[PDB]
């Protein structure tokens, strides 16, 4: 028998105040045929982790009295890298000491222990086994518990969408500082597309530029800089020396931001909107829609990968496989260590307060 | 040779100030292959038409001095409806008799005659031809004369982008009295397509209503309940009575009312923006974009019918065939004749300066 821990809530709220830990026991003397029982490496804290519990996103897993509670509770957290400890009778597809993450949303990450159905997870290369295939890197704990989301969400909004043509054409991302943001940066890089990233003024700005930069953005200019109409004719220079077009906007930010970013763009422009902060609304100037062929569309990877198992393959293998060449990079997450001496709902809720610290990795 | 007129403008700026009339010679003995002959029967006054005028929009008439004037001088009018006098050697497609509209923006149908090629045109049926193919009625001056923009934008905004199942489906639109607005409420009613049409309130709203309704407006609302949280509910009951959804908005105001439609469309909508009332960009929910699939486009008739001939000609058809098949009603304009009582750019003047009062049509 195992007593695990899982992070519930019974209703809707902050997680500061709804959160608790529930011991739940699994048998693992008692796997069905084709089930599997896991443990915990690592899972990160992300904003729709957050906006689940706060009940605000659409998409949730159900509230059920399984993990032993007297009421209803659903579990959180929907991003995870966990280790195979035993698999049924009829379980081929993974191995003991295999690493995995869920194969679909709504697992509930936010815990010691799951058991599942075989078909409930992805493998994963586990570092003896990219050293075995002859790789020069192996996924570290952060890629692993990380890769299902936001480096899938930059790739495929670069790929997915309008062709930028290598050597010449540019896409434009604000939020330029945020994992999504620095993945495409070095995407953008690796296929030799040229870009504008906008980030927020800061004081240490131009270390930061510096940086992105260094991962693969062409220019760097703040959200003032994107505001102005005195630094717009600089811009236009950039595009016009390079022989490319602006043809993808990436945004997070809304507002004012979205505003900027896609008036850089040339005709024929395309705008994804993956994400929104503060509840700014897209706010796009008529004349770019009428005069020059401007689309605005979204961008969600859950809903484009929900009914789609091979182009998610095909790009979980590109992440995977760049990580192993040390080709791709992610930003080092704050991680905290589950011992059993402090509950596991306060790690993630400390987490969640210290969101602003950077990327909160729970590991065990 | 023909003693013809024109109303012209050596410079940019208010068709109260720059206006005037100029008298011109059309050889008609000079031709060449491929050459017509046309007398103007009639042309309206619309904003697009006022706004190349003054200078903004960018796509007009070139200046030349080819109507004879000491200085470059562009010509006015998008639209209008023309008779075929004479055409030359190689003209087969059109004959002295025939009605015709320009094959494209920037014509200058403001005036009394025109050389253009075969090509610059494209046959309406006059209504002796309508008659001797057995239909009950031939189109009337201002039929024609309008035929090209309002009815082609509504009927091209409802068909070319995406298709409502009929007797089931849903558009929905702001800017409800424009021109463009009525036109589509019609269309919609003969494709038996459902509508919403969002107007701006007023002491009058009940007889402007009844209108819209008469029209073929499904439902009318205030711009107050476009805003309302409380009423969406009430307009989800209509869309669910009728088995459909709602796939399309078109919005043409921007700001709020734009917010307003895009979140009555069901999953999967399609926003497009074919204008913008006074400075509010187009403004809509994150929420929108990422959870409902939605995307916001831009709609220009001009740029999609530039190298769509086949496309416009077949949307021409449709119009002319419901036209005095008697199943489409036209927006009714305030014409008066140039019958020399007046110079022909003061009628022009006047029409501009009494936009207020409806649609303007100079007839010859
Ligand atoms: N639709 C999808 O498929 C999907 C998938 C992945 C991500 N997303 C979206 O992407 C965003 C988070 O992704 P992530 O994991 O990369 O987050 P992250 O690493 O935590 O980064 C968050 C970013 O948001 C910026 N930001 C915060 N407040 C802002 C404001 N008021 N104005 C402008 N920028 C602001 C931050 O800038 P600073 O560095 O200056 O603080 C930072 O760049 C969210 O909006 C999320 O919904 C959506």
């Amino acid at each position: 028998m195992i007593t695990a821990q899982a992070v519930l809530y019974t209703q809707h709220g902050e997680p500061k105040d709804v959160l608790f830990t529930q011991s739940f026991e699994i048998d693992d003397d008692n796997l069905a045929p084709n089930e599997v029982i896991v443990k915990t490496l690592g899972s990160p804290i992300n904003p729709s982790d957050i906006n689940q519990i706060q009940g605000v996103y659409p998409s949730k897993p159900a509230k059920t009295t399984g993990f032993g509670t007297a009421e209803p509770a659903a579990p959180c957290g929907n991003e995870g890298l966990f280790e195979v400890i035993k698999v049924g009778s009829n379980v081929s597809s993974l191995e003991a000491g295999d690493w995995v993450i869920p194969s679909h949303v709504n697992f509930g990450t936010w815990r010691t222990h799951a058991l599942g159905n075989d078909d409930d997870f992805i493998k994963l290369p586990n570092p003896a086994q990219s050293k075995a295939n002859g790789k020069p890197n192996g996924l570290t704990i952060n890629q692993g518990a990380t890769i299902s989301v936001n480096p899938l969400t930059a790739y495929l909004m670069l790929t997915h969408y309008v062709k930028l043509t290598p050597g010449k054409d540019w896409f434009i991302q604000n939020g330029g500082t945020s994992a999504v943001g620095k993945y495409a940066s070095q995407i953008g890089k690796l296929l030799n597309f040229n870009s504008i990233s906008v980030i927020r003024d800061r004081p240490n700005l131009d270390e930061v530029v510096a940086s992105l930069k260094e991962l693969g953005a062409t220019q760097v200019i703040t959200e003032d800089q994107n505001n102005s109409k005195e630094f717009g004719p600089t811009i236009k220079e950039w595009i016009k020396q390079s022989g490319g077009e602006a043809k993808l906007a990436l945004n997070c930010v809304g507002g004012k931001s979205s505003t900027g970013i896609a008036r850089k763009l040339n005709n024929n422009g395309l705008m994804l909107t993956y994400g929104g902060m503060s509840f700014q609304p897209v706010t796009i100037p008529t004349s770019l829609y009428i005069f020059k062929n401007f689309t605005s569309a979204g961008f969600w990877v859950t809903e484009l990968l929900k009914n789609n198992k091979e182009l998610k393959t095909s790009t979980l293998n590109q992440i995977i496989a760049w990580y192993e060449e040390g080709k791709l990079t992610d930003a080092k997450s704050i991680e905290t260590l589950y011992d059993g001496t402090k509950p596991l709902h306060e790690l993630y809720q400390d987490g969640v307060a210290n969101s602003k610290d950077g990327k909160q990795l729970i590991t065990y």
